[PDB]
């Protein structure tokens, strides 16, 4: 049939969808689930290269699926898998403890840690047919 | 067996692609032709809604296929078809006469007129396999 | 000859300073004492309004002078004075008992309770020369 | 008898004031003028060091007085003075032409170019008594 639905970008084995507006991590997490998708999950250097290129026209922040309760907990994706250490280093204030947890976002090709209640753009991803 | 090639966005009956770099209108037109495509052509409110949504995360200008020789000439797409007046209003300095004509671009949901020799990003469009 | 020293914010009858790094409550209390100052003490709605405004561009937590041994003990400032109940409500896990006591912090305009050994930024305050 | 008014930070020969929220460059410029002040003007490495330190607790963008009509025009401060050579490099999409001009902003210690209709925090600066 067709690899990706309308409005989505087909890349490799996945479909990517940029959000129309800025919402908190919980709102972005919910939006992806409603479209049978998860938030952005980076599994390879090729995935990171594609995402940095697709966000090269934006100076805005983009919420990914990586998050943790506090610095004593590990960085995990929505499905419960861990982050591959070689892919990228989470910069910024990683040692801070926020009441709604610490969520990871990508901005200008770099990944930074931040409070989950902040409004930011998002990228949803799902398997391509 | 598939509506659009890789890296393109499938919408309605067209495939849309954002340009890799900022070039003048003539070079932007050439780039689309090189990918078997034309510069962005907006025919409906549903096309403008989609484009504004696709460019919502960018503060950059994106060229489209609308252009004219000078203010005394009508705004026309690359194929020669005219602009539907209800779709949108072309803002900015529309009364200016540039040596390489006046080309239109979309930025932050709004359409503005500008000199065609200015470097700007672009959106290419081509028919989807349906 | 001047109300506050360099890098401090002058407000009302006090000088406020944001800490250079994130440390546990005891180290944050020590840092203020080294600058001839104490941890943030909120005595009025005007003081709270100022602090929320000064921290409006930060998503980080800031320690204050409010702390208690456990939930059975009252919330008290460093000098021993109590909290005015109308000023604000301490949110979060207030019913928890930590080995180094429970310390209060302000983040995004709201006041939350937390373990005193956690590294957090802080606001120091001292009297202004008037 | 006081170099800076209440709520301002005294640094060197100036007074600095952080904005309470985010507004477009024109509104930020208006706010500073209302307080007998101008948008942030960096004249030395010591001024840049102070600003980066004062914004170290924020991952948000902050507006500065540096702006230009388009890439063919020079980067100028509000008073008309040019940008000093070895202070900083303006990063990002400097080759773009926005309808409301290109205004410079500081974020995470780095200076980037951007569209002036975007809402951002701001820093006002005026001489100290
Ligand atoms: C979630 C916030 C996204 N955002 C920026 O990230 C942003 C980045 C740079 C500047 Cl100067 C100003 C900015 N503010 C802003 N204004 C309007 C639309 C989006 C933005
Ligand atoms: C001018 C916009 C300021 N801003 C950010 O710059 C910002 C930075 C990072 C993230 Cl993840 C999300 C962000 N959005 C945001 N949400 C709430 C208050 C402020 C912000």
């Amino acid at each position: 049939h067709m690899p990706c639905p309308q409005d989505w970008i087909w890349h490799g084995e996945n479909c990517y969808l940029f959000s129309s507006g800025s919402f908190n991590w919980e709102k972005s997490q919910e939006k992806c689930l409603s479209l049978d998708a998860k938030l952005l999950k980076i599994n390879s250097t090729a995935d990171l290269d594609f995402i940095q290129q697709a966000i090269s026209y934006s100076s805005f922040p983009f919420w990914m699926g990586l998050s943790r309760r506090n610095p004593s907990y590990p960085w995990l994706w929505e499905d419960g898998s861990p982050l591959m250490p070689h892919l990228f280093r989470v910069r910024g204030a990683v040692s801070q403890t926020y009441p709604s947890g610490t969520c990871a976002y990508i901005q200008r090709g770099a990944v930074y840690a931040e409070n989950c209640i902040l409004a930011a753009f998002s990228i949803c991803q799902k398997k391509a047919n």
